[PDB]
């Protein structure tokens, strides 16, 4: 089997993507962000508090006949910003771009922290990192793509984000049409759960390139690229007027730059993100400070290439016996 499902901007920043996912019988589709950097899919319900309930789809597992309460299993997440949601669990049907899988656990969200509620425009969370960071318990549980690779005509599925335009996650084959050149496929750990890999340096604008290791994480569900404090000043460097603020949380620049582009390694391929990828706007409504979208990791204890780095490439997460990371220029 395979699945193919458009994923869009939640805003004209690229603040994050949704995914229609179908979930239930009838079908219920909410609009997921997909992240390969956590194991839980979670959503919004009809057990959410209301009052932190605004505008978002929910699902109701009363009203799907395939629906199962997971007796006794409880889930709590927190990601990197300090986001956070809780609940119980249900078992049902859920579909992506036309793959099914049966049995998949639904966590179904009692609490969510208050950015989820101030987001109208994602209703839950698909994991794709290993299965091993899923958080029920007392039973952990299984990916999304863990549930389907047996089916699928390949173990992979695909990232292939736009930049203020829709792309696409496709689940079970590699479109040959979606990228440019060749793939590099590149080695992953997953002792710390993630599709953790390592560049092999860097460049910026048209600087010369730097080989240096730098270990790191493909995150969908991370906006920008998080890489160390040495490379980050080396960008930053090139942009008249940038500076890191501490009062705004990371590095800021004159929104009148032009910004230079990024290069990262995947062993011997490059892939450049073009500078226009790295504005995030004003800081505030109207300023003319913007914020960047290369930060530090100094304070993460690891590197993620988030969707700033990715979306510059058709990335494969190859969920063989041994996982790799495969990257192309599109
Ligand atoms: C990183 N990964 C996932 C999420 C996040 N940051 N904020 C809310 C959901």
């Amino acid at each position: 089997s395979t699945g193919s499902a458009t994923t869009t901007p939640i805003d004209s920043l690229d603040d994050a993507y949704i995914t229609p996912v179908q979930i239930g019988t009838p079908a219920q589709t909410l609009n997921l962000d997909f992240d390969t950097g956590s194991s839980d899919l979670w959503v919004f319900s009809s057990e959410t508090t209301a009052s932190e309930v605004d505008g978002q789809t929910i699902y109701t597992p009363s009203k799907s006949t395939t629906a199962k309460l997971l007796s006794g299993a409880t889930w709590s997440i927190s990601y990197g910003d300090g986001s956070s949601s809780s609940g119980d669990v249900y078992t049902d049907t859920v579909s992506v771009g036309g793959l099914t899988v049966t049995g998949q656990a639904v966590e179904s969200a009692k609490k969510v922290s208050s950015s989820f509620t101030e987001d109208s425009t994602i209703d839950g969370l698909l994991g794709l990192a290993f299965s091993t960071l899923n958080t029920v318990s007392p039973t952990q549980q299984k990916t999304f793509f863990d549930n389907a690779k047996a089916s699928l005509d390949s173990p992979v599925f695909t990232a292939d984000l736009g930049y203020h335009a829709p792309g696409t996650y496709n689940f079970g084959f590699i479109d040959t049409t979606a990228y440019t050149g060749s793939i590099t496929y590149t080695a992953v750990s997953t002792k710390q759960g993630f599709w953790e890999w390592t560049s092999t340096g860097y460049a910026v604008g048209s600087g010369t390139f730097k080989s240096t290791s730098i270990d790191g994480i493909a995150d969908t569900g991370t906006t920008l690229l998080y890489l160390p404090a040495t490379v980050v000043s080396a960008y930053w460097a090139q942009v008249s007027g940038a500076k890191s603020s501490s009062s705004v949380g990371g590095y800021v620049f004159p929104c009148s730059a032009t910004l230079p582009s990024f290069t990262f390694g995947v062993g011997s391929a490059r892939i450049v993100i073009p500078g226009d990828y790295i504005d995030f706007g004003p800081i505030s409504t109207g300023s003319s400070s913007c914020f960047g979208g290369i930060q530090s990791s100094a304070g993460i204890g690891i590197n993620i290439f988030g969707d700033v780095a990715l979306k510059a490439a058709f990335v494969v997460f190859n969920g063989a016996t041994t996982p790799t990371l495969g990257f192309a220029s599109k």
